[PDB]
């Protein structure tokens, strides 16, 4: 295409460590997630519209951890594989 899509930058925190795939804490994730956000951008690199809606969907979701522990289960700790979901699901319902 070729964009940044928001499994690259979620991608790029596991594999440099920053993040644990097994315990995330979503209200942390989301800075890291908008502070490499950030970095792209001063780069002009081409960040796709999926990874510049999924930063306001993990600020909503962070914003629902810190209120709860709505209309849903709200969860603080995810796995890397359930976060993909479900991001990705409310990526395609927004």
């Amino acid at each position: 295409e070729e964009e940044i899509t928001p499994v690259d930058i979620l991608l790029q925190l596991v594999q440099m460590g920053k993040v644990d795939p097994w315990n995330i804490d979503i209200v942390d994730l989301t800075e890291k997630y908008i502070e490499r956000l950030r970095e792209m951008k001063e780069l002009d690199l081409r960040v796709s519209a999926r990874a510049i809606l999924a930063a306001s969907i993990l600020v909503r979701m962070k914003s629902e951890a810190l209120l709860y522990a709505p209309l849903r289960r709200v969860e603080r700790y995810y796995t890397f594989d359930d976060l993909l979901d479900a991001l990705m699901d409310a990526l395609e319902e927004a």
